[PDB]
């Protein structure tokens, strides 16, 4: 492993643990003697984990108080119907457009989908509360999350990867959870493979708006781990650079007659490895068509 990124399960500083795998994280923060706060919504097959990982460190489940979500996609928000009744106590804090899509049927049915593709046989999933019963709490953009008496979260709008996404800052600590707004990082080379779901305009912005921050010292995407280092200072400018990067090459491809499909069987034969046990099947492939269409209609 690489010192500049800690990708274990258990602690990773003072207050900030990892649970669950470490390809589809909970970070879980110690606000006080008493009070603890999750971060990242993962996906439903890893409720006994997360749970099991979550029990080890807290003796007390109901001194859970705060579950922050950076947005709707299946693999942030599938443990919170089936984890959320385990947490009396607990408040999911998210955007407003995030919570809307925990009242539509349509999207609710597209995350229970994908995350059902991802139980093995074996198992069954705890009783779940209904998405629009979960204990919510819509936070807006540039709203200070007070947390505990040492951390203190601002949120950040982030849309562009989907219309819903937002980030929570930490500038005690210069750490950031920017959920997939920089992209999914690749292991292999140590850079950003963009994910732009829904408007590049917005992914770029996004991006602009996160380099103006004071200087990162942790940065924490909604896969993979916890980057440091120069990888955390350098890494909102890294993921823009890594998305200019890719349109050049579908605008080069493009110029030379080539359909969507080869670059996105491309993308996928080099990027599909790291998510294939979390992303079922055909669905890498065809988020990378969708990324290559929103870039090729917005260029
Ligand atoms: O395609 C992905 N996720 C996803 C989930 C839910 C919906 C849509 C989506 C919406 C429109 N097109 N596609 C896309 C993906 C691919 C590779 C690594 C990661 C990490 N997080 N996600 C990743
Ligand atoms: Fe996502
Ligand atoms: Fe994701």
């Amino acid at each position: 492993s690489h010192m500049l990124r800690l990708s274990a399960p258990g602690q990773l500083d003072d207050d900030l643990c990892l649970l669950g795998d470490v390809q589809v994280p909970v970070f879980l923060l110690r606000l006080g003697e008493a009070s603890w706060a999750l971060v990242e919504g993962g996906i439903s097959r890893d409720a006994e984990l997360v749970w099991a990982d979550l029990c080890r460190w807290v003796a007390d489940p109901s001194q859970v108080h705060y579950w922050l979500i950076t947005h709707k996609h299946y693999d942030h928000c599938g443990l919170l119907p089936y984890l959320c009744p385990r947490l009396p106590n607990v408040q999911v804090l998210a955007s407003e457009r995030t919570c809307q899509a925990w009242k539509s049927e349509s999207a609710v049915r597209v995350v229970e989908r994908l995350n059902r593709q991802l139980l093995r046989a074996e198992q069954r999933l705890p009783e779940a509360c209904a998405w629009d019963a979960l204990p919510v709490r819509a936070v807006a953009d540039g709203e200070w999350l007070e947390l505990g008496p040492r951390h203190r979260l601002q949120v950040i709008e982030a849309h562009g990867h989907s219309d819903d996404h937002v980030v929570f800052y930490d500038v005690r600590r210069r750490r950031l959870f920017c959920g997939d707004a920089l992209g999914e990082f690749d292991e292999a080379e140590g850079v950003w493979r963009p994910l732009v779901f829904d408007d590049m305009e917005a992914y770029l912005e996004s991006l602009e708006r996160l380099q103006r921050l004071p200087t990162l010292l942790q940065l924490i995407p909604g896969h993979g781990g916890l980057l440091r280092g120069r990888l955390a200072a350098d890494g909102a400018e890294s993921a823009y650079t890594e998305c200019l990067r890719l349109c050049r090459r579908l605008l080069w491809r493009q110029s030379m007659g080539e359909s969507l499909d080869e670059l996105s069987e491309e993308l996928h034969r080099a990027w599909g490895g790291q998510s294939v046990d979390f992303l079922p099947g055909e669905l890498h492939l065809g988020s990378m068509r969708r990324m290559l269409e929103i870039l090729s209609r917005q260029a």
